[PDB]
């Protein structure tokens, strides 16, 4: 049958998938947390973050897999009362380290771009962040104990959190654990990364506009309401606002650079120049835009404006500080979207038979296989999410990666 067939199956696939994060997790948690505390440029706020993050997925990773592999293979728990309530407590502890780091790195990306504006701050965020997250886990610890069941001459134990409980909160507890851990520990950190995402962007856009407006005309705060009503010309000319809906955000703030010197009258001249633009030929537009009496006469700012065109990007505009920013930015929401990916079958797979169980013999056949085998896949993703960071680090961060060299190559 499906079940049987899927769950043997997954014995062999879980136990390797298993193997690997215990291995690669140890090795790269370990090395991210060296190169956090060995290179002293390393050490900052975001950073931090990150360390307490890999230090919760390598109580994880040495705490519970070796034990969840065995739990996996053999039906009897072996591990005793105390290894069972430990095991969920640090597994649920762990991963609500990193939902509420996610969090943390991702309201600090935010803050750090905000108009209105600390080392002690990541230092309050930390315990926040291990006291909370512990806190929470601590109804794992009370719920779990071992069944041990005798019938036969063959005795049985299984560690479970029965759905009767002792007390009225253990109760609740057990009956909302299902859409309490798809909530607080995929939609709050979803919904909040992403919202400070959102805000992140916007505030980056203005910062990098107003920079690039800085260096471009050369003390003046009257530059942000500038902008908006000059995106609102660009919006009201119908040569002009063809082109701009078409632009990316970086490029129409080339489009609003040239409006600015010129005006939308003398932006409209570029009738051809515009057109390749929609067209989306950059090189074209450029070179077209190089041969030109706006060129002649500002070359070093045509040069600019005709660069970021045909870029995409804030090279010609973005100094140090902002580049570091970026970058940055770039590492923390890598993480999440990392998270995200990981974390998106199991709880996909546990809310679809959460509201999708009818009962029903004829439809549950299929349909459970299917959920099996998504529900696997899915705890295999999450493994693989308690040692992704240092793998993502490594391909996303230049300096992770430099980090990573100088610890590990040589
Ligand atoms: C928030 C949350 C939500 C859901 C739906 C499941 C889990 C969970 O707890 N899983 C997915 C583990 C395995 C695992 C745990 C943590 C990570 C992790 C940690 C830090 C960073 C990134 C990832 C990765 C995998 C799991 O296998 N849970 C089992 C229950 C279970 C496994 N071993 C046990 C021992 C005793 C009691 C229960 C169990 C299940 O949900 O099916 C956690
Ligand atoms: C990058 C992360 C990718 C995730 C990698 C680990 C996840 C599971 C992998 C293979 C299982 C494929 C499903 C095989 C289902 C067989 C079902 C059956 O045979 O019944
Ligand atoms: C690197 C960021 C800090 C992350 C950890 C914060 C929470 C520690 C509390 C319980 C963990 C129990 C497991 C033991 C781990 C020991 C961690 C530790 O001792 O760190 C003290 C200090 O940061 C060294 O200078
Ligand atoms: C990954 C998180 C690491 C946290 C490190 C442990 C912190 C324990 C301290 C207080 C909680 C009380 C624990 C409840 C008892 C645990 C289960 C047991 O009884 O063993
Ligand atoms: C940064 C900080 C983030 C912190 C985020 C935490 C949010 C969820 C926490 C607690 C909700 C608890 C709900 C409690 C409902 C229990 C039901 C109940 O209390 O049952 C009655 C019983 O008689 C009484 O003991
Ligand atoms: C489900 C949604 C809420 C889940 C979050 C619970 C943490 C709330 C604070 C947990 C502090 C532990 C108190 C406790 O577990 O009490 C047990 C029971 O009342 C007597 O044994
Ligand atoms: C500072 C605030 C931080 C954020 C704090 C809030 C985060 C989300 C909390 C609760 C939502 C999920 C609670 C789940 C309640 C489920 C109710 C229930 O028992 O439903 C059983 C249902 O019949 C079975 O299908
Ligand atoms: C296996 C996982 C592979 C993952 C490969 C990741 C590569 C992304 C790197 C940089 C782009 C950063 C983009 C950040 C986008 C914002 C993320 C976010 O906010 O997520 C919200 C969530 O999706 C609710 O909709
Ligand atoms: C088995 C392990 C499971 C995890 C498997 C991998 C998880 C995440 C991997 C890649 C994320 C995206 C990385 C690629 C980002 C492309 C942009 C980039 O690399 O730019 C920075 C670079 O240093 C130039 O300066």
């Amino acid at each position: 049958q499906g079940p049987i067939e899927i769950k043997e199956t997954f014995k062999y696939i879980n136990t390797v998938v298993s193997c690997l994060v215990f291995v690669l997790g140890i090795i790269g948690n370990s090395t991210l947390l060296y190169i956090i505390y060995k290179n002293k440029c390393m050490r900052n706020g975001p950073n931090i973050l990150i360390a307490s993050l890999a230090l919760g997925d390598l109580l994880h990773i040495v705490i519970d897999i070796p034990i969840n592999v065995y739990k996996l293979l053999a039906e009897d728990w072996p591990f005793g009362a105390e290894m069972c309530k430990l095991v969920p407590f640090i597994q649920k502890a762990s991963v609500g380290i990193t939902v509420l780091s996610l969090c943390a790195l991702s309201i600090d990306r935010y803050r750090a771009v905000a108009s209105w504006s600390v080392p002690k701050w990541t230092a309050v965020e930390i315990v926040l962040i291990w006291v909370v997250s512990v806190v929470l886990a601590v109804p794992e610890a009370i719920g779990f104990d071992i069944i041990t069941m005798d019938y036969k001459g063959s005795y049985l134990r299984i560690c479970l959190l029965h759905p009767v409980q002792k007390t009225a909160f253990m109760q609740f507890y057990a009956t909302a654990k299902d859409w309490w851990l798809f909530s607080f520990y995929f939609c709050l950190p979803l919904a909040i990364t992403a919202f400070f995402y959102t805000l992140m962007t916007c505030e980056m856009l203005r910062k990098n506009i107003f920079e690039m407006l800085r260096i471009d005309e050369g003390a003046e705060k009257l530059f942000n309401q500038d902008v908006d009503a000059a995106v609102r010309g660009i919006l009201r000319n119908a040569k002009l606002k063809p082109v701009y809906d078409s632009l990316d955000a970086v490029r129409r703030a080339a489009l609003i650079n040239m409006v600015f010197q010129m005006g939308e009258t003398g932006v409209a001249g570029f009738t051809n120049s515009l057109r390749m633009l929609q067209q989306k030929r950059w090189d074209e537009a450029a070179v077209n835009l190089a041969k030109s009496r706006w060129y002649n006469q500002t070359p070093n700012r045509a040069k600019r404006v005709i660069t970021t065109f045909r870029t995409g990007t804030w090279d010609a505009y973005l100094n140090d500080h902002l580049k570091q920013r970026r970058e940055v930015a770039k590492t923390v929401f890598c993480l999440v979207l990392v998270f995200a990916l990981c974390w998106l079958p199991l709880h996909l797979a546990r809310i679809l038979k959460l509201t999708l169980y009818n009962q029903n013999d004829p439809n549950r056949c299929e349909l459970l296989s299917f959920l099996l085998v998504l529900d696997y896949i899915g705890i295999n993703m999450a493994s693989l999410n308690s040692c992704a960071n240092p793998i993502a680090l490594y391909l996303v961060s230049k300096r992770f990666k430099n980090a990573f060299k100088s610890a590990l190559c040589c």
